[PDB]
C-alpha cells in the first residue's frame, strides 16, 4: 500500500494537488460565451480525435466543480492545479471581456478558497483562441508577446488578490514539437503538411516566442502587480528523462544532447540567458538569438519551473555530422532505444509513448538540480493511463496507478532526501478527461468519469492518495 510513504515522508509545507487543464474537463465550449480555440475547430474536424470525439462536454466541470472540489478536499489534497480558457475570457483573444466566464473562473477560485485548496492556476493549455490563429498566426507572430501579456495583465488584476501560484505555459516543447516539426496537433504544420509549415525552423520560432511571451507577462507581473499582490509566476515544461544506452564517449554524448534539446532549449535560457550551446552548434541561423536585453528579461523570469515528469528513453549515439536540416527532431542526431541488456527499460501504460520507469523521476529531478544549481522545482504533472472500453469495476481497480505512484514518489522523496529543491507535486489527472487526439479513449484519472452519465468514481489509486496524504 503506502510503502513507508506520508506527509512526514516529504520536507515541511511539502504541496500536494491534483491537475487539469480547460479543454480537457471543463465542457462548455461552446456556451457561457466562450470563443473557439484552435482545438475546438481541430477536434471538430472528422478523423482528427479518436472516435471523432471533441471537448464540447468533457466531464462538464463547469456546471459540476463544486462536486469535483468536494471530491479533492475529501481526499486530502493542499492544491489544484488547472487552466483558465483564453478564449472564455477573450472570445477573440483581445478586445472585449466575456463577462461571464470571468465569473466562472472567479466562482471556481473562490469556492476552492472556502474549501481550502490552493488554486495554482495555468493561463495557457494548448488552447490559443482560434481568433489568433487566423489574424495573428498564432505562436509564429511575435506580436504574441504583447497579446498574450494584456491577456495575463487582465488575469492579474482580476484573480491576482486571490491566486498567489500561477503559470504561463505548459509544455512549450510538445506545441513546437506537434504543432510543427510532426504537424499532428494544431495548426498542423510541417515540412509535407497541407496546412504549409517547415519542420527545421518553425520550430524554433514558435519556442522563442513563447520565452520572449512568457518573459514580457513576468516583466508585466513584477512591475504592476507583485507589489499588492505578493504572489509567483512560473511556467510548466515537459522533460522525459534520458539515459546513455551504454557508458561509451558517444551514447553518453547522445543522451546528454537530448537532454538539452528537450529541457535546456527552455532551462537554459530561464535560468542562464542563454540557448544551450549544443543547439547554437547544430542548429546555428536557424535558432534566434536573443539579444542582450531580451536575455536579460528572460533569466531568472521564472519563479519556479513546474516539470511534468513522466517516462524515460535509452540513447545511443553516433559521429556527429554535417547534415541538410530537415526538422528540430533530426537536429538532435540521436537514436531511441527501449531496450537495453535485453529487457525493456518498463511495461507501457495505455499510451503507446508511456513507459513505466519510476527512476526517470529520479534522473530527472537530480539533473535539474546539478545542471541548473538547484532552482525551485514543483512537479505539476505525473501519471498514468488505463485503456478504453473496460468496465466501472475495472476503472476502479486500478492496482497499476496505485504501484506507479507509490515507486514514482519513492524516487521523487529519494531526490529530495538528496537535497534537491521541489516545493510541490501534482497528480495528472484529478479525473478521466479529454486526451487530446485519443479523446476518451485514455484514462488518466484518480477518479473515474462515466462519460456517459458523467458520474464521478475515486478509483483505488485516489484513497491511496487520501491515506497517504491524512493530515
Ligand atoms: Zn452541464
Amino acid at each position: 500500500w503506502l510503502g513507508g510513504l506520508s506527509r512526514a515522508a516529504f520536507p515541511k509545507r511539502f504541496v500536494f494537488g491534483t491537475v487539469t487543464s480547460a479543454y480537457q474537463v471543463e465542457g462548455m465550449a461552446a456556451s457561457g460565451g466562450r470563443g473557439p480555440s484552435i482545438w475546438d475547430a481541430f477536434a471538430h474536424t472528422p478523423g482528427n480525435v479518436a472516435g471523432n470525439q471533441n471537448g464540447d462536454v468533457a466531464t462538464d466541470q463547469y456546471h459540476r466543480y463544486k462536486e469535483d472540489v468536494n471530491l479533492m478536499k475529501s481526499l486530502n489534497f493542499d492544491a489544484y492545479r488547472f487552466s483558465i480558457s483564453w478564449s472564455r475570457i477573450f472570445p477573440d483573444g483581445e478586445g472585449r471581456v466575456n463577462q461571464e466566464g470571468v465569473a466562472y473562473y472567479n466562482n471556481l477560485i473562490n469556492y476552492l478558497l472556502q474549501k481550502g485548496i490552493t488554486p495554482y492556476v495555468n493561463l495557457y493549455h494548448y488552447d490559443l483562441p482560434l481568433a489568433l490563429e487566423k489574424k495573428y498566426g498564432g505562436w509564429l507572430n511575435a506580436k504574441m508577446a504583447d497579446l498574450f501579456t494584456e491577456y495575463a495583465d487582465f488575469c492579474f488584476k482580476t484573480f491576482g488578490n486571490r491566486v498567489k501560484h500561477w503559470f504561463t505555459f505548459n509544455e512549450p516543447r510538445i506545441v513546437a514539437l506537434l504543432g510543427y516539426d510532426q504537424g499532428t496537433n494544431p495548426p498542423k504544420r510541417c515540412t509535407k503538411c497541407a496546412a504549409g509549415g517547415n519542420s527545421a525552423t518553425e520550430p524554433y520560432i514558435v519556442a522563442h516566442n513563447f520565452l520572449l511571451s512568457h518573459a514580457a507577462a513576468v516583466a508585466r507581473y513584477r512591475t504592476k502587480y507583485q507589489a499588492a499582490q505578493q504572489g509567483k509566476v512560473g511556467i510548466v515544461l515537459d522533460f522525459n528523462w534520458y539515459e546513455a544506452l551504454s557508458n561509451s564517449t558517444e551514447d553518453q554524448a547522445a543522451a546528454q544532447r537530448a537532454r538539452d534539446f528537450h529541457i535546456g532549449w527552455y532551462l537554459d535560457p530561464l535560468i542562464n540567458g542563454h540557448y544551450p550551446q549544443i543547439m547554437q552548434d547544430l542548429v546555428k541561423d536557424r535558432l534566434p538569438k536573443f539579444t542582450p536585453e531580451q536575455a536579460r528579461l528572460v533569466k531568472g523570469s521564472a519563479d519556479y519551473i513546474g516539470i511534468n515528469q513522466y517516462t524515460a528513453s535509452y540513447m545511443k549515439g553516433q559521429q556527429l555530422m554535417q547534415q541538410t536540416p530537415t526538422s528540430y527532431s533530426a537536429d538532435w542526431q540521436v537514436t531511441y532505444v527501449f531496450a537495453k541488456n535485453g529487457k525493456p527499460i518498463g511495461p507501457q501504460a495505455n499510451s503507446n509513448w508511456l513507459y513505466i520507469v519510476p527512476w526517470g523521476m529520479y534522473g530527472c529531478v537530480n539533473y535539474i538540480k546539478q545542471k541548473y544549481g538547484n532552482p525551485t522545482v514543483v512537479i505539476t504533472e505525473n501519471g498514468m493511463d488505463q485503456p478504453a472500453n473496460l468496465s466501472r469495476d475495472q476503472y476502479l481497480r486500478d492496482t497499476t496507478r496505485v504501484h506507479f505512484y507509490r515507486s514514482y514518489l519513492t524516487q521523487l522523496k529519494k531526490a529530495i532526501d538528496e537535497g534537491a529543491n521541489v516545493a510541490g507535486y501534482f497528480a495528472w489527472s484529478l479525473l478521466d478527461n479529454f486526451e487530446w487526439l485519443s479523446g476518451y479513449t485514455s484514462k488518466f484519472g484518480i477518479v473515474y468519469v462515466d462519460f456517459n452519465t458523467l458520474e464521478r468514481h475515486p478509483k483505488a489509486s485516489a484513497y491511496w492518495f487520501r491515506d497517504m496524504l491524512k493530515h
